[PDB]
């Protein structure tokens, strides 16, 4: 409804820009007329979730690429796509003006926007925080009489998060993660560095921790939040690793296995909070299957893991086959869930990129990738962050789909944002990921899904710099002749009755 203003800083693509008057604005989605598709486009060259209808012919004839649905084909359901809402993300937020703050919440979370359903919240400190905390700081207090929230979780991450529930149409899910437990829980007594929890599973420290997860959901539940799942720890082969620099809790698999049978799983089914979800792994998918096998193995520790949790930094030497695909044929009942990604945290890449097509491409070839091997979701990290990539208590900075200009009341909507939209607009809570076959070799990445109602969803990236003339087949209805040009990202809708 309102288009992009553009801003070019020199890299290959344009952000748009928002401020306290003004930010780019979609229509809520829908499927147009049987008989049409609808065509969302985003280019390199600026265009921004562009939409354009066109018919569906019952015949084509040609030699062109054919890209054939196979509705009947199905894969996994979708849970959904969202971010986290980091301390360092609601400190950027909450510096906007009101308005402004207005416009960048409905620029995720309203149908305005890109419609995510999904928010991640730290249970107290990580890297980014500007202080290390946890909710249980007075020493040895293995009763938790002076577990607290502070005013990180009270005045900043719950208001926000009451505000995005506001917006969005769509049930919303909250997803917590830890990173640290209390220092006097710890073999290293600090935040930070190799240690784990001291003793062993089973035991008072193991016990106590495990209380603190319920602490902790009945804190929020007392300001009115619900969550749909925790993770067992952020990243557990983080503290296993000497000099580790920031907020970590080192567990092998067999210690994870053990802590969920023993302590977790039992603490969280005898509560309250007894429907959450308990996700393991929360570490890269690199150690798939492994870690899949050790716990999931032990019937007492998987009678009580929902899902595994994968974060996407060492993708790029883990092949999806051989970890997703081989945790999946493994475990098939065991849902896989993307619950952590952003550019900017690897030593060749700069925290921030204004403007990046390459890390828009990022993260769809990510998303695509994660739907052809039956991942259920994908949640990106810090929702904003400033123009530094902060902020940041180790200075371990990196990039946002929105960074925030404090200076000029502005925040600047970047490529990843509308490469994120293209999945999280389109495809609702229980959409099922279907076939998509391609007549010949090709250098798109694609994917389809089918939306609750029956109708066709198909997401295709162009990460090459060829225009590709392409057709898409669904049997039962016709063919879509279309193109999908160098550096492009399309969504296709259209109804199927
Ligand atoms: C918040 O962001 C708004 C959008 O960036 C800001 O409004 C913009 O302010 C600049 C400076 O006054 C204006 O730029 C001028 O634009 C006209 C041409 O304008 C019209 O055509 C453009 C086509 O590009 C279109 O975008 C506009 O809607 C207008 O119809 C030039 O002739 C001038 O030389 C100068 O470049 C923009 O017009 C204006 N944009 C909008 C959408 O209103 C606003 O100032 C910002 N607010 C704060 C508090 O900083
Ligand atoms: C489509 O193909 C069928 C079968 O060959 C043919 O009868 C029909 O005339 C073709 N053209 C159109 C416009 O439907
Ligand atoms: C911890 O809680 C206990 C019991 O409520 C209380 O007596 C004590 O003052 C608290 N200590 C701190 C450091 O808050
Ligand atoms: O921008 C174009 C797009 O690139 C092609 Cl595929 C079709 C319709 C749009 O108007
Ligand atoms: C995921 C990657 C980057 C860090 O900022 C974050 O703490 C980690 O869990
Ligand atoms: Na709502
Ligand atoms: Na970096």
């Amino acid at each position: 409804a309102r288009p992009c203003i553009p801003k070019s800083f020199g890299y290959s693509s344009v952000v748009c820009v928002c401020n306290a008057t003004y930010c780019d604005s979609f229509d809520p989605p829908t499927f147009p007329a049987l008989g049409t598709f609808s065509r969302y486009e985003s280019t390199r060259s600026g265009r921004r979730m562009e939409l354009s209808m066109g018919p569906i012919q019952a015949n084509h004839t040609g030699t062109g690429l054919l890209l054939t649905l196979q509705p009947e084909q199905k894969f996994q359901k979708v849970k959904g796509f969202g971010g986290a809402m980091t301390d360092a993300a609601a400190l950027n937020i909450l510096a906007l003006s009101p308005p402004a703050q207005n416009l960048l919440l409905k620029s995720y979370f309203s149908e305005e926007g890109i419609g995510y359903n999904i928010i991640r919240v730290p249970m107290a400190s990580c890297d980014f925080s500007i202080r290390t905390y946890t909710y249980a700081d007075t020493p040895d207090d293995f009763q938790l009489h002076n577990f607290s929230l502070p005013e990180e979780d009270t005045k900043l991450k719950i208001p926000l998060i009451h505000r995005a529930l506001q917006l969005a149409q769509r049930p919303v899910s909250l997803l917590a993660s830890p990173w640290t437990s209390p220092t006097w829980l710890k073999t290293n007594g600090a935040v930070n560095g190799k240690g784990s929890l001291k003793g062993q599973p089973g035991d008072i420290y193991h016990q106590t921790w495990a209380r603190y997860f319920v602490k902790f959901l009945d804190a929020y539940a007392e300001h009115k939040l619900q969550f749909w799942a925790v993770t067992a720890e952020n990243e557990p082969s983080a503290g296993l690793l000497s000099g580790y620099p920031f907020q970590c809790l080192g567990f092998t698999p067999e210690h994870q296995r053990d802590f969920i049978a023993r302590d977790l799983g039992p603490t969280l089914a005898n509560s309250t909070h007894h429907n959450v979800r308990l996700l393991m792994l929360d570490d890269q998918r690199l150690l798939l299957p492994h870690w899949a096998k050790v716990v999931l193995t032990d019937p007492e520790a998987a009678k009580y893991v929902h899902g595994i949790a994968v974060h996407w930094y060492l993708d790029f030497l883990a092949p999806a086959k051989a970890t997703l695909g081989e945790t999946h044929r493994l475990f098939p009942n065991t849902m896989l869930f993307a619950s952590e990604a952003c550019v900017g945290s690897k030593f060749w890449e700069q925290s921030v990129r204004l403007g990046s097509w390459d890390r828009g491409m990022q993260y769809s070839h990510s998303i695509i990738t994660n739907l052809l091997y039956h991942v259920v979701g994908w949640t990106d990290w810090n929702l904003a962050l400033n123009p530094e990539g902060g902020p940041n208590w180790v200075r371990n900075f990196v990039d946002s789909p929105i960074i925030v200009d404090i200076t000029k009341d502005t925040f600047y909507k970047q490529p990843m944002f509308y490469h994120l939209g293209h999945f999280s607009k389109f495809i609702p809570e229980g959409s099922q990921r279907v076939g998509l076959v391609a007549s010949q070799k090709n250098d798109l990445d694609a994917v389809a899904l089918m939306h609750p109602d029956g109708s066709a969803v198909v997401v295709v990236l162009n990460r090459s710099s060829k225009d590709v003339p392409l057709t898409i087949k669904d049997p039962a209805v016709g063919f879509l002749e279309t193109i999908s040009p160098g550096y492009s990202i399309h969504t296709y809708l259209w109804r199927r009755q």
